[PDB]
């Protein structure tokens, strides 16, 4: 199984190991799949680059 | 944050539903992000439309 | 540019044909970028693959 | 909906702030989804790593 | 590496597999990556869903 | 037909072009798409943002 986190910029070098290990565990637990056999890939979004509602963020407060 | 995951087709109905929560758990308790703006996508493949070392799975022996 | 817009299934032909249309117009209108190098890919998704907040849109009460 | 657009560097933050508001109006407007649920992500493409025809725009005129 | 390829539906499964296999071989040959640590997707489209210029191709005369 | 290669930092500028002409290539001779209709995007990825088994690759040997 492959999984895309795409998250804002601004989290922790740890928050991110944090978010690798337990996303790949809920994964391993819920899907049957094979440890070694769960990628995941982490990819940042800048605020200028992400918007909702027509918006982007980094035009919101 | 926008979580998408990607696995060959076989999963059950309760699986996914399992995978959903777990997944979008892990997220909240690891990135700080609040349940309503944790998105997860389920991605299914075909075992002819994936490969590993030049060999689709479908071409396994 | 390329377009990938994601939605739910359920739009008829006819929405798309002008989902297409506008998006490119916008595109067009915005970026400068000339109508024969805007691309559009339209994916759909199945209410059992989309979730938000740890629910699938097809277990939504 | 969620839309991606991929385009090379090169525009200015006014191009993309008026990107995101034309194409979440052109979804709008031929989707029936409402404006708060419709996303845009900008993926911006660098000359050297987009090609055409084995040729990368790097190394075009 | 991960690699996919994203093309209109009709190509059979021969075609495919040897899709594959020369794609394969060609990421092996030019970045030094050992077979078993590159994966190939393929990704299929419908000519509906597809679209350049403002005009998906099942609309094309 | 789009192809997407993402692979980790490191490769030198050479090898990225060498990838996009024989990938092309590969492509070409497979499926009987015309030359100008294969495109070629290359998505570098950071070791920190790119696990296996629970373990990104910036945490390993
Ligand atoms: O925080 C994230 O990582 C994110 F992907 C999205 C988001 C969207 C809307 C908000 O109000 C806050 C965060
Ligand atoms: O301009 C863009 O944003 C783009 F995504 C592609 C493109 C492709 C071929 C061309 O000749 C010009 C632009
Ligand atoms: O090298 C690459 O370009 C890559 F995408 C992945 C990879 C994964 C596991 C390894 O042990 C080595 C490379």
């Amino acid at each position: 199984p492959y999984v895309t986190v795409k998250m804002l910029e601004g989290r922790t070098d740890e928050q991110k190991r944090n978010l690798v290990e337990k996303v790949t565990e809920a994964v391993k637990e819920t899907t049957g799949a094979s440890e070694e056999k769960i990628v995941v890939f982490i990819e940042e979004m800048r605020k200028d680059h992400y918007a909702v509602a027509g918006k982007r963020l980094s035009d919101m407060e």
